[PDB]
């Protein structure tokens, strides 16, 4: 029969609008952005109208975003320019970043080839097991003097918990004026919202950060994406990783990538226009997931990782465990003849057999992480479909438990 | 009335069987290529399909390739993974690099940027003025114990001159057996293929570099690119700029873009098939513009750029000057109906002009590259069109005179 796909989380595919809006620009738009001539114009049009978009999406200004080739390089963009920033400010002291147990591998890796290259100081802050939050708290004790960058994602990719980002902010905004009065540089707080985009409003002053990273191929546009930076030139400075022919400012240089470009903004768009019913509908689905998982298995076998107690998470996530020796995450999706999900990152996915690391951050039950599918649903999920899944589970670890 | 495209180095559209890979791509293999299922594995098929048209469009192994965003990022990328290497080894002396006075700005800048922040040395070796090439005597006079890297554009964008890239190679080979028996670690060469790719033959083997600088939008191809690496993870050394997912065997990490792979493996393709053909129309159609410029302006008045005798350079570019006190490039390319071109590195506000300074690295008298056009040519450019941009010229130059 047919197959139905909860990965979401892994990526999206791309909405047939966007689709269009890159094949217009692969023929029309096909000059390079600077030149005087027609089909370079039309370039420069679709990029400075994606920018507006994008700023649009996230209630920023279109000077404060820059196009980037993708999640990793936002990311890897706002750790290396802080490093040069404190390099700037002194050119043996080293800046420290403060960030949680938790992040995507595009935080997470600069962040440990920092410390294994003694660049730079990291706390990485654990999550609760009561909250599945990291406590601002904890945030806010790990700060010292050469303290430059919180960075804290928005959600996170394995659970969907949300994490307290206006309340960091909000706290890190108190303590910089202390700092300014003692002499001290203000830290900087960046968030990766690459899991919340599409799926619940992202706004940047009811965030109150610094820096956003942005990631099309999570919201049905294309593999680019971008940074916003808060007053870029003005009021933050940014510190190029490329050098080259001026695009982007010169903070990101390089031809742009047009059709590229006109996809992500066109993506942007719909979320602007629909992101409201696009997290009502996510909800009601990976709710309805949940219960009939519940009514199918019963309470008592399954363990819902992503719940914890009065935590925010994103609206189509469901990270579970269904309890028995034979059931181990990825051999029941390999049983399953109609669900295409994870048992994690799928960049991850090689390691599938070992529990997640990031569960296991979460405080999960080592044997109950062994167990664990995540299951991410989209726009066009329905709850037939979420029928046929839970239907194919049902018969998938049957036959584990008959072997 | 209709308009005729003659700035082909700056820019390319896309070849339509691209354009067809690449919307193909989108609906059909938009699953994660690290994903086990059904929808990720056939992602991974693009991709793979794309490494493997990219080797045999230079002569390599698709082991050696991996996918970037574009041009900017590997020349970027080779610079830093130099640097991040030297910085390796030790663990107070500074990696050193050999370029020409003649690169693209995404090996220019970034060179420059490291001399700024102090944390290499640069040696920007001068072009003869007899052959417009960097002399390799001159290349190798550069070495120091300290130098790493040998970075050397394989044509030239403004000009189209052809750099001797092979014996530079041949000859540091030689130079780099007795460093190693005196302790000192080997020079790698760097070329930017990017203007030779589908212009001429490139074959890593001929060529004999460690790396080599690919960008699809000077082929016909996305704004994409991809960075060869001799012996990629055995032979040759590659420190990343970033850090994720695992993407690229760790050398480029970041979810990869699937429908720009599908369409610059292509390209890639086509430039495999037909690069001959396309070599020898260009050709054709380049040489037919310079004999109608000189058939039209006259001999004197006409100053090619572009030209040292016994000296190779692209099929299908043609840097000129036309003689005249008013005649500065954008001011031409202004008052003309037909032509699309460009002034390369030239620049103007209202206080005055500035020639490129590319061309007067080549020696270029400043009056003349005051006046410097650049016209290069393409797959679709035909004699009709030279005529129509010729004539063209002629109006503009006409209006400008008198
Ligand atoms: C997908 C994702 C990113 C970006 O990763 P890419 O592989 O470059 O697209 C960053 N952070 C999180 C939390 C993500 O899910
Ligand atoms: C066009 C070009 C590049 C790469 O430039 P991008 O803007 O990144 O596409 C590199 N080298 C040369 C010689 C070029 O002409």
């Amino acid at each position: 029969e047919r197959k139905v796909y909860m990965d979401y989380n892994a990526t999206t595919p791309l909405e047939p609008e966007v689709i269009q809006a890159m094949t217009k620009a692969m023929w029309e738009a096909w000059g390079n952005p600077s030149s005087p001539y027609s089909a370079g114009r039309k370039a420069k049009d679709i990029i400075n109208a994606a920018r507006e978009s994008l700023a649009k999406m996230i209630g920023g200004k279109p000077q404060d975003i820059i196009f980037t080739s993708g999640g990793t390089e936002s990311n890897n963009l706002v750790i290396h320019s802080v490093v040069k920033h404190f390099h700037a400010n002194q050119t043996g002291a080293k800046p420290h970043f403060i960030t949680s147990s938790v992040e995507h591998d595009s935080i997470r890796l600069p962040l440990e080839h920092l410390v294994e290259e003694q660049v730079a100081a990291v706390t990485f802050v654990p999550v609760s097991k009561v909250s599945g939050q990291t406590e601002v708290d904890d945030i806010l004790a790990a700060v010292r003097p050469t303290t430059r960058l919180v960075t804290i994602m928005l959600a996170n990719n394995e659970t969907g918990i949300v994490m307290p980002v206006p309340e960091i902010s909000q706290r890190i905004k108190a303590l910089n004026q202390e700092r300014v009065a003692a002499g001290l540089p203000p830290i900087l707080v960046h968030t990766d919202a690459a899991q919340a985009l599409g799926k619940q409003r992202v706004d940047v002053e009811d965030l109150g950060v610094d820096f956003l990273t942005i990631v099309g191929h999570k919201f049905y546009g294309p593999r680019i994406g971008a940074l916003y930076i808060r007053g870029l030139g003005e009021f933050t400075p940014l510190y190029p990783m490329l050098f080259g022919g001026g695009q982007e400012r010169n903070f990101r240089p390089g031809t742009e990538n047009t059709p590229m470009i006109a996809g992500l903004g066109k993506a942007a768009e719909l979320v602007t226009q629909n992101c409201e019913a696009y997290e009502a509908h996510m909800r009601d689905v990976r709710d309805y997931l949940e219960e009939r998982l519940e009514a199918e298995f019963g309470q008592k076998r399954i363990h819902l990782n992503s719940q914890f107690p009065g935590t925010q998470r994103l609206p189509n996530t469901c990270n579970f465990s269904i309890r028995g020796p034979r059931l181990q995450g990825h051999v029941v999706l390999a049983q399953c003849r109609v669900l295409m999900a994870s048992v994690g990152a799928a960049c991850h996915s090689d390691h599938g057999d070992q529990p997640s690391p990031v569960l296991l951050s979460y405080g999960v039950p080592f044997d109950v992480a062994r167990n664990a599918l995540r299951l991410s649903v989209g726009r066009s999920t329905t709850r037939a479909e979420v029928d046929l899944v839970v239907q194919d589970l049902k018969q998938a670890v049957a036959q584990l438990e008959d072997q």
